[PDB]
């Protein structure tokens, strides 16, 4: 657990030598202030170079862990046998896996790597404005200010916008601001797809229910669909977006595998059958068996679950919201059931038609068990259909 | 339903908020004229923070909830002190939260998040104009001109257009157009986004049915398939798209609830089966039953329903196209068979070869009853088995 | 089919209108020059007002089908009331919406909708310049040459470009060169947008059938799988994609109507089952019946499709490949197999373990046909189930 | 395997026309110093537009077989007559051809296609730079400064930048700024498109990971499950992640052909149940039948797999994972099983409840065979059942 803050030193150290290195390179009196520094980032790095093999392609590690840097800024080298101090720079690939290896769970991946692009973007940025120094003519300027210049230049190229107040004046000047303009189209491009790829799946589940109820409408529409379903189907579809994120609880549960289903399965409806006096005297086996096969329905407003009188094959549990049960000709209420309770347990006993009609007050959610897997699942516990007959 | 023109209300004043604390801050002369409308203002946010709990990440209401602006601007604070009265746009996210809320299911989320972002990215070229006056040197400009020049140079910028003719001409200037080029590529890259979110998901079913047809028609270039089997499939198609815009009928109606399910197939063919003179004598309940296993089919002009002589054992509820039924031999048309008719009654009660065929006129869709379900069905309900017998 | 000429007309006219009426606005000495086309485009539009209606939201056709530009500029009203004659691009929209209604099935809808943008960007640009010279100051210069200039800003606002060049000098001017800016970054945006939205689904299929190899393949390479298996695998799936586009053919199929997957079957193999010997004595029900259960199966070059001296259950009907047979323990070569031949015929006659072995040559595909489904058909057709026995 | 390095040359050789003819066009002391090198090109192209009917939308080739270039360049046409030249860059559409026909299989399509692109914008920047000869005014200025000057302003036109400090100064060079401008704008959003689809589809299996379990957890967090139960699923998704990139083995299994599947599970599955003893004296096939019916199921860490007790009709065979066995109450540990053994053998020879519990130690991943299926598999081979019994 303490490999995060040396995770987080080698970002820190890693960034000081994208920002130092090419400073340095553009001036050279700047070696000596930060020598302690630098000789500490280049011992942390030596450090690291094997503590990367425990508790964990390789070759750019290995390309920046010897000290270039030090051997040219030292023996003071033209820019051409200098620029192998650049080498330090593959530091940030490793580092880039390392953050994507480290902190993709927590962290959106498109958006890790929109954040690691912006990041890779400024440093790119400030290599060239140091690259803009390196080719504008010598002057008497402070280098706060020339560096100022230099940023608001390459930031001007590599947002595509072109100012124009500061464009080259020498052919290698020329040849340099040709290759970073490719250079920020080519990141802008990347930046911009990033973007649309991060926009596109920030409402994935809100487009994937929008386009689920828009189908199904358009198809009722082509039905000659009465206003009254498609307004009870719409109503329908809203409760689902808001309760369960328009997910039908069947295709999460199939997606998961039997011991995590089970368990969820257990706690989702195993009070709701504890309760049940019918299913008592019976092993837990038999209970995770029955419950397993438990087919949930979503029942609207003023929805008849079953009719009395019709022969009625079906046992519901309320899981989440509130339903009434009225007469057989339905004049009186009966009684009232809310989450937790059950009704049709006559029709597991006894083949005879249904005694009162139920119908739904609000949107109420209730898992239905029909006969034919309850008579498999029975048949599979003999010792468990005797007391039920 | 009264809290929509609160919203609205919320809207407008917050967006006057976002409009004038910054042009105040630019000119110290327009904090009298209007401090009616600031009070007016103040007041109105002291009486919405509580009124957000009624009827419903809330530190940004309470951040933008208390008048950090009126004490600066009275007090004349210089301008790092006077930046904290930016605070009232935190009322801004609590605005675009409720406005995602309230509206979400009329107006398509990605086109909503694009005009949110487009007024966010009008208000921040309006606070970057304000800014830009924050740092041009003081001259005998009018507001009204300086205030177009600005804005006119945060448009060029956010835009990533860059004419160039407005540049910076100080160091301070030099930083604050390198944040603003790098928040207007920013917010350039969410629109594009934001832009190319929307566009493809315009014609999801335009595209998801093209591909439908071209993959099916390169499967069938693949296995030699003559240009008269593939011209009727492409016409099938066509005619699919036109009419269930290429939705197939079972994944619609899969995709609803068991009871709503039921209602979609009582309203679509339960007057077919209503005229079917077998099926009276029958509750309510073995329609429904029997109705729920109605496979539909769609059939192209010129096929071939059934063939006479042959064994049977399907029956058809034409349920929006016209068929014509022929002979056995097919010399003589014996009938003409429209929405809500059906055929092929023969086969529930005797097994035996069918006497005429029937072939489509035009393409009609129909569905299809196999005698397996009609066996099964009726098999829990003994007391229909007998007098279709 | 004559109504196409006309849309063509139609479209010609209203880009004559859209090309004409902005430049006969900036130029007065322009209404008479045109004056038999601009009455030939009134009475066109006339005409076609009535004729929308035979052989087909209609308010911006209403709206551009009386002549406002007519009236406006033989008065020689001011700009304020001569705006008003911008009514004829609303013939715009309703071309567009025709335009999208009469090629969508031959032309990709994604990039009709990018052509669309163009084309309604190109004459935007067109206005824009109108509306540049509205307001650039008048000066001695050719039509030409001011209109090559307008253009020129108008093409590098829009394309986010922004030379500067060219840059306003009134305050309307930088009014309108942010309106300009603002829509040309919108429609920059939708530009990018559409090529991101068709690029995307260029290669749908080749995406599809790689993230298919990607998975099983990481999937193989997790469980251990060794080379050998690992490049059988990837060359069946290179062979599936070469040939039919990486398609699996049950999905194909059953994403067909029951009648085309019957002649879909009918045309893939009904010869090679009118070969063989069993099947005749066998009216055409049972043919249909059969084939309609035929599960197609790919085989590599070297598998073994079935051991000699095991039980076996299938029979095997060669479609497009070729496959060879050898004896029971694979010294000498039976014979040859090519596409139209079929092998296991004696498994449906009599339950003894196979005679031969039988190879893939190469990569053959087959249709295998086991007992369950045949015991299944032939159990529905007793008069075919004789003469087999 | 020799066509590669021919169709290499051909690369080069066109992108050798490419850089060369328009140079030459603008420089007409061009022609001379190359014509070895123009022979040795045209010689090649001649004997290569034969070269494509032999080991395998032909009118592109055709037209760049032909040598315009060698006759306008030696007569000195204007530039109107010398315009035809440019047929030789139809060889790059057939080159383009021949590269994603050629390594498509080797290079995500996507990149191959944007590095396609990017080619063709590097050739036609070069191009639009000669273009810019053929337009600038005469000058003593050296050829290099000239072409360097050139591919600046191409560069900064296509890349949507626009600094303005070349802009054009007569009327046909503003023509062709402008017709440039919208070819720049073009790739650009050809270029912004092609990374936006590469980038959509660079982390498909972990985007479609983390909505699976956004979804899963959605969807338990509003049916009020536990923290506990939370836990144990996000530690088993993240296994699943981890170790099959999120794949479903049922899933990926099913997707395969029949004889793929049967040696995929030959592979995975033919050693462990090769220990078995239960299933020895039994042929190949009644093997390959059994293990064509084991379904996978993933079991963590301290999850019960059965129960003593309980009557249990499963056999489990461990894969990957380490699971141990404890007592029928769970006070000892009975033994350890790892990878390669099985367990639940008692339940195939007899109905009786199981003798001891068995337990996860860590995530363990393994088989499970019901006993429907292990019946359904024997009633096929009778002499099997024999020995079992
Ligand atoms: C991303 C922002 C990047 C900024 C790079 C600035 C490089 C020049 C630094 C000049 C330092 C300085 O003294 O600035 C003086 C003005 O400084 C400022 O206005 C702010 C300086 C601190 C940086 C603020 C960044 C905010 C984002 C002028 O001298
Ligand atoms: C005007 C146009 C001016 C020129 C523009 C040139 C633009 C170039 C954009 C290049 C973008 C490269 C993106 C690479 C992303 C990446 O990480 O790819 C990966 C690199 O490893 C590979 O991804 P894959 O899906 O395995 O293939
Ligand atoms: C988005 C459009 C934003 C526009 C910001 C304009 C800021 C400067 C306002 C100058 C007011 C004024 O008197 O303009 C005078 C010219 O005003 C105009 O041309 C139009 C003024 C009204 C705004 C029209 C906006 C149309 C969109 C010149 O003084
Ligand atoms: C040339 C390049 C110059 C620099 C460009 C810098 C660009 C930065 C773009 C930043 C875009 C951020 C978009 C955030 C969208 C958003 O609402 O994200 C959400 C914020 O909460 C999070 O979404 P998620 O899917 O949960 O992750
Ligand atoms: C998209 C291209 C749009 C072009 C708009 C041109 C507007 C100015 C027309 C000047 C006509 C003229 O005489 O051009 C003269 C030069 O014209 C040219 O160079 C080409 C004129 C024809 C248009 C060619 C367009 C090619 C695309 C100069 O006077
Ligand atoms: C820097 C930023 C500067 C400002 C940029 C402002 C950009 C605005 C882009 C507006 C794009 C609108 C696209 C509308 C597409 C369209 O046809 O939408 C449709 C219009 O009807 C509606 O589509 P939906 O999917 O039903 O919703
Ligand atoms: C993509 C990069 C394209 C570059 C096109 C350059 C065209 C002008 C060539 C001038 C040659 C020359 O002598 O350059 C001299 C300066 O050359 C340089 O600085 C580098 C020349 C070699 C090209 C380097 C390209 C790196 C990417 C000045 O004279
Ligand atoms: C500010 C806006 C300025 C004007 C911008 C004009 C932009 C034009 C972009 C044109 C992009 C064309 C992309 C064609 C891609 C391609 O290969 O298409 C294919 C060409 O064959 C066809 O693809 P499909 O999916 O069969 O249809
Ligand atoms: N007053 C009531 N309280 C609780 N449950 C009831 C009441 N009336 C009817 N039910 C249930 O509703 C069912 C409808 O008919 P059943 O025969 O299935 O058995 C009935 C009971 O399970
Ligand atoms: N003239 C007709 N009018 C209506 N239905 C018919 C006519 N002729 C045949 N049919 C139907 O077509 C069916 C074809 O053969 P069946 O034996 O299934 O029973 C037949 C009737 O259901
Ligand atoms: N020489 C051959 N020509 C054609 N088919 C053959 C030949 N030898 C074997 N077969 C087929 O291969 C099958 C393998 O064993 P069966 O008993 O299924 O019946 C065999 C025949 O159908
Ligand atoms: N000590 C052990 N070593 C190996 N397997 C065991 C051990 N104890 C129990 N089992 C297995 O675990 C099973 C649990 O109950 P069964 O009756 O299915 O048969 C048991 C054996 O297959």
């Amino acid at each position: 657990t303490y490999t995060l803050v040396w995770k987080v030193w080698i970002l820190a150290v890693t960034l000081y030598y994208a920002i130092r290195i090419p400073l340095t390179l553009v001036f050279p009196s700047l070696f000596s202030p930060l020598l302690p520094l630098d000789i500490l980032a280049s011992l942390a790095l030596i450090a690291d170079i094997p503590l990367d093999l425990a508790f964990e392609s390789r070759l750019p590690d290995l390309l920046a862990a010897l000290p270039l840097d030090l051997l040219v800024f030292a023996l003071h080298l033209p820019s051409p046998l200098s620029l192998l101090s650049l080498v330090r720079l593959l530091k940030l690939i490793s580092v880039q896996r390392s953050a994507t290896r480290i902190l993709s769970y927590r962290i959106n991946p498109a958006l890790l790597r929109l954040l690691s692009l912006v990041g890779f973007i400024l440093l790119a940025a400030h290599g060239i404005a140091c690259g803009w120094m390196s080719l504008q003519p010598p002057s008497e300027n402070p280098a706060g200010t020339r560096y100022l210049s230099a940023f608001y230049w390459t930031i001007t190229t590599l947002t595509t916008i072109g100012y124009g107040d500061i464009t080259p004046s020498t052919p290698t000047q020329t040849v340099y601001t040709i290759v970073i303009e490719l250079l920020g189209a080519a990141m802008y491009g990347l930046v911009i797809g990033n973007i649309a790829s991060l926009v596109s799946k920030l409402d994935a589940a809100k487009l994937l229910h929008r386009e689920r109820v828009e189908r199904v409408t358009a198809f009722l529409s082509y039905k000659r669909i009465s206003p009254e379903l498609q307004r009870r189907i719409i109503e329908y579809f809203d409760y689902l977006w808001e309760t369960r994120r328009g997910y039908e609880e069947r295709e999460v549960l199939k997606e998961l595998p039997h011991p995590l289903r089970l368990a969820v399965a257990m706690e989702i409806h195993g009070d709701v059958i504890e309760k049940v006096p019918l299913f008592k005297g019976a092993g837990e086996e038999f209970i995770r068996d029955i419950i397993l096969h438990l087919e949930p329905v979503i029942y609207g407003p003023g929805e008849y679950i079953i009719r009395a009188g019709e022969m009625g094959s079906d046992v519901y549990f309320i899981n989440r919201g509130s339903v009434e049960v009225l007469s057989a000709d339905e004049k009186t209420r009966y009684a009232i059931l809310s989450e937790g309770q059950f009704f049709g347990e006559m029709a597991l006993i006894l083949r005879a038609p249904r005694t009162a009609t139920v119908r739904a007050r609000a949107f109420c959610d209730l898992y239905r068990l029909d006969k034919e897997t309850f008579d498999r699942i029975l048949s599979r516990y003999p010792e468990i259909a005797a007391q039920i007959q």
